[PDB]
RNA sequence: AAUCUA
């Protein structure tokens, strides 16, 4: 057991008592909250030609106050699993194509110490003490700002009064592997200092975990094969396809489909030559060698020539155009276009009672939104000309919706008369769809008449690094503004950051490298601030201020007087008449007093239909 | 952009603005309702040896687009109304795909906006036609879809929501070029056959106007169709070789009138397992699947040649004769109503269960709204267990579609203001075709056996079709309409024309046309032919039972209200209704408070009422 | 159309009327309750290398067939009672299928009618037997199934619903011809062993009469069995050659008492890899599965021969010795109650949480809550995470295994749970380590956690599993010798003949589930399996009593607290908000449950006293 | 999916 001190917090880490059959197990305890994290990795190679890592963070009695539920994973559990997955996936060795599952069990929760941060550290310790190949321990802390003071691992009470909710995962040598933040439109300088404080605290956790690894003997397994392309067949692919790929990536009038088809034309014209040259080569190895050669050729152009595949410099945006009031019956609407990415954002007002539901146990599972504000994000298969199932929601769609929701959350007004639901549908996808959902969402919010404090613009910052194979240190790098899909795919990170013209509201740094220096992170934040200014200026031309009032076809809430003698007929047997009227019409009726009822009509026409029934009944 | 005028209604078609990445995309707008339909088809052939076409119609709100909470909940992802609309769109566009187009195709419908006036389901069908027409996906001529209603004796094209609630007909017609009919799906309030037939002719006329507008939009756009990598149809030289190997043996099998479903299928499979192995030797390089489909083509042609040339079915009937129909009722004492309907080798078990009126409404508004209350307090659950075909399967879109059709058939004769919620359960114990239509006949018997005072008995039948078509002109030379088709005649036929009604009208219709459209003359004669069969079936059913029972069974449910004083309300109801909720789960009764002093109690059985009564008395 | 008389009950059995397309069909009727059971078996062999038998018992209504649920089946899914009934039917008919029958088989039960008096679950087992007997599916002799209850000290066959609610024993017996018990499943209210044993003897006598009636129906129908395309059993000459290679190596592994679960399995797999290559070159044309199953047969025979010949288990103990048992309580402060039970290499984490009495009522009370309400407000939730076996698996929802094991452990602890407890008792048993008996360890750990939580259970409950290794005549098929094993490991359950799980207090039996893999076993073997487990259970209760012998005098300080706060009538509208909006908002944001109990009284339930502070401030500020 | 906690 090792105790790590973090200011006024203490992190108790232990292993060797529970779940000893697993490849790796660890118990991380803070206060009275204990999380057991387990890592299991299969020994046989996976049929899939990639890393089949899955993280399942499960909560027992998932509610505020620990109400024991006792079928579906909660959205909070899904988001926590994605944060853990992003913290540990970069540190896995390349070619580790083995099925791996990390499971988090909430042994105890005291309602004071948040178990989500403990689960990330537990995943690090379980992997560190296991035989699973994994490069270096990571440390995860949460940084908040309470009354201008930075606090490490704030309690539940402190988090409720914090202007920042930032989670930092750090690697050895003060590297950063994961950033996930949501701020109440705080200054960039305050945001930058919180990352500096967080990275310092993760180093203390890392050296504590390293002490635990030193005490208990850890022998790493030897995988039967690491599925990385052979260097001698990678460099032969370079000879065949470098010139053709170079012309394609300097062909500045390509679009998304044309560039992809041109690359695939070279791939089909080179993969067959690779097969004859190396008959014994793995069929997947042939595929990955072309991906390796294409990726490095793509990045070499950016590093050497400071020019991108579509002919713009490292700091300029794509073509941005937007419009509002697309359709008459929508309460609010906006079509935001950025390059070849198109998002349709719709604002629908709802009754405040639609935020709560029946099944109060289920209601506490997903909670109640503080501002009665939610964002539903959809990524239809036709956005990328693909076939896919539309039932349910993906993990990626849930995560993208949460990021866009917390980007717009700081500017959403308090105590709005209606529940605000924003539906962002990605009609066309070429990268930064979630950030486009924030810009289009704010445009649609202003079009619907919601008096938001400021317009919110999001942007994605890419990164291309030259890393020496001798030590793994970064010597040169380029930061790209408003990256395309191919730049995210061939890049090192997807630094999605949103905010108003005077602050930052959300951040999600999806770093594919085993860690980046804090210097790069600071420069990416500054670079994104300038790009955010340009996007906001374009957005303000379409609409700069919220409309003076909501659309005339919007919802209306009015009270109806029902006498105590006639109320039996009004509600019927067990509320049958009220529920029947709420099904044939969208009107929601909720009793307020013994002689009055509150009627919410989604449209003025629905109000007329309901009013006819109320008079006829009474 | 092209505008099509359909009487007093206007249709707006546009493309090139939204979802430019999809193979095809279109926005269809009527009034303030706009629907975007996209069509994506893969380039590589699908591993499955058939057409993998899936239509997903999605709604962003419920109750005429007035429930914004609907698509917040990914749970309860799809409703029955969405499934039925997806099946309608699928039936309208599936027959127009080229034969052998084994490519994964998905058609997705997004409701951009709905005004609560114009119905988006018909616009979705037209949007699917435009998206496919403008795309590079190989697809035949444009399909126009309209809805025809009868309001105050007048035929209305694309009636609004208000007009639909007052119309005696809800008919959806999909038309191909040259006034062909691709899909028919109607629910009628027991209207006359002549009135029904006129609406089909009116609808076909209106669909041609839509096809004209879509054709102009296609002309303006530079639409170029892709060349598929391979169309998976058997080679003509292989089909012709299979013909001389198995035509005589298949002919003897289909002229043997002593075969049942299993014996005929086994005899056909015996020839298949004898000819396919010989096909491999003659064509070593042939695609293995091509061999399976070659025998299917030969068997289908031999099967149809007998009906056309000899006017005789495979079981010895003529074109108009029905199968043996036997009925039974009151088999089980505890069931409120029951009926066992047998038609040939098709056996359907129908059960009527009476429930409380409040049982039809869920505990939350959102789920209640998305799956709205039924027009009457009546629903039909349709089950197709795997053992009905001696198969193994998990315990469905097809069962939902069949149940909706059987519910549509029986809905017009269901009485109004019935004290209980009528729930009809149809279980296909044995399947040999027209199981859904047998569910309508058996359901009528079970409703009469349970004591439900239906206005008239309802019988349904399926009409087959066997055509000889010109290989060059594509025109129908001669055709045979078949009465009460078997399963094999559906499989080898051109359409499955399910139509139900009383002795004096038509209540439901669903034409599953597998041809690229059929002439309106064939449809009119199929309706007339089904009228003759419907009368004969109703005559047999009347022998088993001709009128509803004078009263419900003595074991049936009963409602009665008990008095609870205000002082005893706290003890009786309990903490937050806990005591009431415990009772309604133990004894099976349902207690609903109707006023301050009295509670209404519904008990499924008189014994269940006895159990709840004794427990209630000791508390009070 | 054959009627079987069982005392004052009748079993009407018929066929040839409904669902004639199925390979087998039968209608079994008792009183006014009728059940149709169908059996469909494919003719083409399954691509899998085992037996794909699935039983789906489906109901069309809940609460004795009062509230219909078939229409909502798409949304409500399969109820817990249906899953448990399917497992009982599966256990009754699975052992009688011939070895090597690798063909997809589905047995479907359709409840034609229920009168609320005769339970259809027993008729479904008999209907499965008749449907298989009259079908062409290769199946062994008919199986009769009865339920035995003890009402007022007398034994009742197939008790009604009214009688079952007054019975101290809910025992279901499935019997084979010649009085061979094939399935046992029971839940007793801490009854004596002598009374329990007599009920089994009575039940087997009644199942013989049903078998006689089914045999009469089969004879008059004229049933002809199909000939399977192939029975996938290893060739006798292939097995013999495998026994010439792996016999000595496997014998050394199983006589090496220093092994644990992982090392022993790794040692066996090392021999498996060595032998399979020699088998492949010796029999190149052999089925690749046949090579695999040949080693399994040889390894099973070597493993069992040591127990029979030498009376010693693979870990060195004797037939009656228990593995090491360690117990802990109060491992976490915030848990209302917790325990850590270890038995060899089987570790179970048991947690007790108290909720309000209204947490046992679902959302759709009229229809969803009808799927089940706990009698004593007590339930056990059993989880088997994939890392207990060091495996990877899907981890949302419960499979049939976890529902069955949780039901068994819940029934073991149910008799000792007190009555009129102020809170809803919820026990969660998570298997952290698995080496053969986790469901029984959930009963022991659950008893410890209940005492640690402060619940005054009548007595401690201990569960044990009894294995069985038999020597069977190749020609006659009669058992000539047998050994009963106490506290079996996973390897002994896998290579054994039965998984006899029984639990109870020091004075009686509370639960039983006999997972017999043989096609029936003599009643005397079952008789002394109960007796042997009585000795084993006594020793386990001695170890558990050392850790904790009596429940704690009071519940933990951080436990739930419930009391009522008065809300004035003039401001009740503000307190509840629009349509109870404020109450639901407070419940989601704090966790407290507020339920109106009078015209001015609201009962507040708080999971923790700290959360009650938050709620009390909220009520104070919102008046 | 279903056996299978080897
Ligand atoms: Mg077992
Ligand atoms: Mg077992």
């Amino acid at each position: 057991a090792v105790a790590v001190d973090l200011g006024n917090r203490k992190l108790e880490i232990s292993s060797g008592k529970l779940a000893r059959f697993a490849d790796g197990s660890a118990v991380v305890q803070s206060g009275d909250t204990a999380v057991m994290v387990t890592a299991v990795s299969k020994t046989k190679p996976s049929p899939s030609q990639f890393m089949p890592l899955v993280v399942d963070y499960r909560q027992k009695a998932a509610a505020a106050g620990r109400i024991p539920t006792n079928i579906g994973t909660s959205d909070k559990e899904i988001l926590t699993s994605r944060i853990i997955d992003r913290s540990i996936r970069p540190l896995f060795p390349a070619g580790y194509f083995y099925d791996t599952q990390v499971l988090c069990n909430l042994l105890a929760v005291d309602g004071v110490n948040e178990p989500d941060v403990l689960a990330i550290n537990g995943a690090s310790v379980a992997l560190s003490l296991s035989d699973i190949p994994w490069n270096g321990p990571v440390g995860a802390v949460r940084i908040g700002i309470i009354d201008g003071e930075y606090v490490v691992n704030p309690t539940r009470k402190e988090m409720s009064s914090s202007t920042l909710n930032l989670v930092v995962a750090g690697a050895p040598k003060s590297q950063i592997v994961m950033l996930e933040a949501s701020a109440e439109n705080i200054l960039q300088q305050d945001f930058c200092h919180a990352i500096k404080v967080g990275v310092k605290y993760t180093q203390q956790i890392i050296q504590g975990i390293q002490q635990l690894v030193k005490e208990t003997g850890v022998t790493k397994r030897t995988p039967q094969k690491l599925f990385t392309p052979s260097p001698e067949i990678v460099k032969y692919t370079h000879k065949l396809a470098m010139e053709r790929l170079y012309a394609v990536f300097t062909d500045y009038e390509h679009d998304k489909v044309s560039r992809d088809e041109a690359v695939n034309k070279i791939r089909l014209d080179t993969e067959e030559q690779l097969k004859e040259k190396f008959p014994e080569a793995d069929p997947y190895e042939i595929i990955e060698s072309f991906n390796v050669v294409a990726k490095e050729v793509f990045r070499s152009i950016v590093l050497n020539e400071y020019k991108r595949c579509d002919g713009r410099d490292l700091t300029s945006l794509r073509n941005v155009s937007c419009e509002v009031d697309m359709f008459k019956t929508l309460h609010g609407s906006a079509l935001f276009q950025r390059g070849q990415t198109q998002v349709l954002c719709t604002v629908t007002f709802d009754s405040l009672e639609s935020g709560i539901k029946s099944d109060q146990v289920i209601t506490a599972i997903n909670g109640i939104k503080d501002k009665n504000f939610m964002l539903h994000y959809e990524f239809p298969p036709y956005a990328t000309n693909e076939i896919g199932k539309v039932t349910g929601l993906n993990r990626r769609e849930l995560g993208h919706g949460a990021l866009a929701e917390k980007a717009l959350y700081p500017v959403i007004p308090r105590d709005f008369p209606f529940t605000i639901r924003v539906t962002s549908e990605v009609l066309e996808s070429n990268g930064s769809s979630s950030m486009a959902s924030a810009c289009g969402g704010s445009l649609a919010l202003m079009d619907s008449g919601v008096p938001i404090s400021s317009a919110v613009a999001g942007v994605a910052i890419g990164l291309v690094t030259k890393t020496d194979p001798e030590k793994g240190e970064i010597e040169d790098y380029r930061l790209l503004t408003d990256i395309l899909g191919i730049e995210d795919y061939n890049g090192d990170m997807d630094f999605k950051i949103a905010g108003t013209n005077k602050g930052i509201t959300a951040l999600q740094a999806d770093i594919k490298l085993p860690g980046i220096p804090i210097k790069i992170v600071m420069e990416a934040i500054q670079q994104a601030s300038v790009a955010k200014k340009e996007i906001l200026q374009i957005m303000n031309k379409t609409i700069s201020k919220p409309r003076a009032s909501r659309k005339e076809n919007g919802p209306v809430v009015e009270t109806v007087q029902v006498p105590l003698s006639k109320r039996a007929k009004f509600v019927g047997p067990g509320g049958y008449n009220l529920k029947k009227l709420q099904a044939e019409t969208g009107v929601t009726i909720s009793q307020v007093d013994e002689e009055t009822f509150s009627v919410f009509a989604p449209t003025p026409s629905a109000m007329h239909e309901a009013r006819d029934f109320i008079t006829e009944i009474c």
